[PDB]
């Protein structure tokens, strides 16, 4: 449907359910329906054309519950629960499966890892990571997961674990140049791009791009805000950064990343300051 879709996240002062969506030919923002449940540090992806919104934190609780948006109905429904409760964890989707790695249950920074099955509606384990990681920016390229980044409990991460859907276990890769947690990730051609976070002492603007060819990272234009619990996503050859924190406050900007001049101008910015949001393109 070719729209970006932010998913709840923290204004400042609330944990949102509110959820809107940016339509490119217009350059415009609009409301969706509101999800059942206040989520911020939340995971969001879509399969078989639904959107997924899962775990997150609801100003009381970290959450295991997960409910799906259908466009047709403009519904959300709560789907089977995660075993885990989990703010701040990376999804994503994979081969008819929803991933939900990592994050906050409460008390302990997780490395355990669960997917969704639609067809039986259920969660399974699979391979934990080898770090614990809160605040990890998740994507898929080519036959593996990336796990980028992220906080063990008592570090900010440099580095980065793919799991192998053959070999169903996650290995380290090259390491990010930077420390980024609550950092943004998405997959734009064939690479990697590792957006902003927090490296122990600042909110980042800068990015760097993962090349699989050769597993090495390198420099990308940095954006023109600091933002760390940022969402990102690509639509139409280009990636988008919207909301997060600068240090002082959450952001509604949304920055857009051009391949060809390799650089970042604002679009509208969104209606909510969102910061730890999930941002998908459906
Ligand atoms: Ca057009
Ligand atoms: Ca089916
Ligand atoms: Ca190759």
């Amino acid at each position: 449907h070719g729209h970006i879709y932010a998913v709840g996240g923290y204004d400042g002062h609330t944990h949102l359910n509110s959820v809107e969506a940016y339509d490119p030919e217009t350059d415009t923002w609009s409301f969706v329906a509101p999800m059942n449940t206040r989520r911020s540090g939340v995971g969001v992806a879509v399969l078989h054309n639904a959107i997924y919104a899962a775990g997150g934190y609801d100003g009381q609780d970290q959450l295991n519950s997960v409910e799906r948006y259908d466009v047709e109905t403009e519904t959300w429904t709560f789907v089977a629960p995660m075993k885990h409760r989990r703010s701040a964890l990376g999804i994503t989707v994979h081969h008819g499966h929803i991933y939900a790695v990592g994050g906050y249950d409460g008390h302990t920074h997780l490395n355990s890892v669960e997917a969704y099955d639609p067809e039986t509606d259920t969660w399974s384990f699979v391979a934990p990571m080898n770090t614990r990681r809160s605040g990890v920016g998740v994507a898929v390229l080519h036959n593996a997961i990336y796990a980028a980044g992220g906080y063990d409990g008592q570090d900010q991460l440099n580095s980065v674990e793919r799991y192998d859907v053959e070999t169903e276990t996650w290995t380290f890769v090259a390491p990010m140049k930077h420390r980024r947690s609550a950092l943004g990730i998405t997959v734009h051609h064939g690479h990697i791009y590792a957006v902003g976070g927090y490296d122990g002492h600042t909110h980042l603007n800068s990015v760097e791009a993962y090349d699989p060819e050769t597993d090495t990272w390198s420099f990308v234009a940095p954006m023109n805000t600091r933002r760390s619990g940022v969402g990102v996503a690509v639509l139409h050859n280009a990636i988008y950064a919207a909301g997060g924190y600068d240090g002082q406050d959450q952001l509604n900007s949304v920055e857009r990343y051009d391949v060809e001049t390799e650089t970042w101008t604002f679009v509208a910015p969104m209606k909510h300051r969102r910061s730890a949001l999930g941002i998908t393109v459906h």
